[PDB]
C-alpha cells in the first residue's frame, strides 16, 4: 500500500516543448524527453495526491502517513534545492514550481498526522523551496504569465499550513497579480498570445488562482472580494469559450483547438459555489469528475468535502 518514497534529487533537467513565438505548437520528440526527464517529478506528485485522497476518503491514516512519509523523504534529502539545469529553456524551474504545488497541497491536507520531526523537516523544506520558487520571478524578463500564478500554489498551501503571515502577504500579491491582469474584456493578455491554445491557457491561469483563494478560505478570507467581479468574468470567458470559441478565435487570432475541459479545468469545482451566476459553469461541471496532483488531487471531492480532510 505504501510504496518505499523513491529518490528526491537536489536537480532537474527538463526540456522546453514547444516549437513556435507564441508556445502553443509541440514538437512531440522534445514532449516525450521531457516526460522522461521529469517522470520522477510527476510520480512524486501523483502518488503523494493519491494518497491524500485515499487519506480523505475517511478510515485511512496509514494513507496519510504514507503521504508524510514520502514528502520527509524528500524534505531530508534537499529535493529541487540543486541546479535547475537549462537546456533551451526554463522548464526545470516550472516543474519545481509545480511540484513545490503538489508537494505543499500535499502536506496541507495531511499535516494532522505529521510528528513532531516530520513538521520541522517538511515545513522548512517547503519554505525553502517558496523562498527559491519566489525568487526565479526577481528578473522581470521572466515573464509573470500563468506560471506566476501556478508558483502561487506552493507559496500560498505552504503558508496556511506553517500559519505564516509573510508568506501568506507573499501569495496574496501573486494572486492579486493575476486578477489586476485580467482586462475589463475577460482576457489575460499573455495567455491571449498563445493562439489555437488560448483557451486552455485562460483555463489554465484561472486554476491557481482560484485554488489560492480557496485556500484563503481557510483562513476565513473572501479573497474574491479583491476587484470583485474580474475573476467572474474571466472564468466566464472560459466556460463561454468551451461552448463557443469564437471571442477567443477573434482574440488570439487562431482557431481554438479543439477540447474538453479536464484536470487543473476542476477549479470549477469550488468556483461554482461562489458565483453570482454559478449554473453558467453547469456544462464545465458535467466534464468532471476532476482530479488533477498540482491541485492537491480530487477537486471535485475537495469542493464538497473542504481541501483539509478534518481528523
Ligand atoms: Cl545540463
Amino acid at each position: 500500500d505504501c510504496p518505499a518514497p523513491p529518490p528526491g534529487s537536489p536537480d532537474i533537467r527538463a526540456i522546453g516543448y514547444y516549437t513556435d513565438a507564441a508556445r502553443s505548437v509541440i514538437d512531440p520528440r522534445l514532449k516525450t524527453q521531457n516526460d522522461a526527464a521529469v517522470k520522477p517529478l510527476n510520480a512524486f506528485a501523483a502518488h503523494v495526491a493519491k494518497f491524500a485522497d485515499a487519506y480523505a476518503k475517511g478510515a485511512d491514516e496509514a494513507a496519510g502517513r504514507c503521504a508524510l512519509t514520502w514528502l520527509d523523504a524528500w524534505a531530508r534529502s534537499g529535493a529541487m534545492l540543486g541546479r535547475m539545469a537549462h537546456v533551451n529553456n526554463d522548464q526545470s524551474d516550472y516543474m519545481r514550481q509545480w511540484t513545490h504545488g503538489a508537494a505543499a497541497m500535499a502536506y496541507l491536507r495531511t499535516q494532522a498526522l505529521a510528528s513532531e520531526q516530520q513538521r520541522t523537516d517538511i515545513e522548512t523544506w517547503l519554505k525553502r523551496l517558496s523562498a527559491a520558487n519566489l525568487a526565479y520571478w526577481d528578473n522581470p524578463k521572466h515573464k509573470r504569465n500563468n506560471h506566476y500564478y501556478w508558483t502561487g500554489v506552493g507559496i500560498m498551501a505552504t503558508a496556511v499550513a506553517t500559519r505564516d503571515d509573510t508568506l501568506l502577504n507573499t501569495a496574496q500579491g501573486i494572486y492579486r497579480a493575476g486578477i489586476d491582469a485580467i482586462e475589463p474584456d475577460g482576457r489575460l493578455p499573455m495567455e491571449m498570445a498563445r493562439k489555437r491554445l488560448a483557451l486552455h491557457y485562460h483555463d489554465y491561469a484561472t486554476a491557481p488562482l482560484v485554488l489560492m483563494a480557496e485556500m484563503a478560505r481557510l483562513q476565513g478570507e473572501d479573497w474574491y472580494t479583491y476587484r470583485q467581479g474580474a475573476l467572474e468574468r474571466l472564468a466566464a470567458r472560459v466556460a463561454d469559450g468551451y461552448r463557443d470559441p469564437s471571442w477567443f478565435n477573434t482574440q488570439s487570432g487562431a482557431v481554438q483547438e479543439t477540447a474538453t475541459p479536464k484536470a487543473s479545468s476542476g477549479w470549477v469545482e469550488f468556483y461554482r459555489l461562489r458565483s453570482p451566476d454559478p449554473m453558467r459553469f453547469d456544462a464545465m461541471h458535467a466534464a468532471g469528475p476532476f482530479q488533477d496532483p498540482r491541485m492537491g488531487g480530487n477537486l471535485t471531492l475537495m469542493a464538497q468535502e473542504g481541501i483539509v480532510p478534518l481528523p
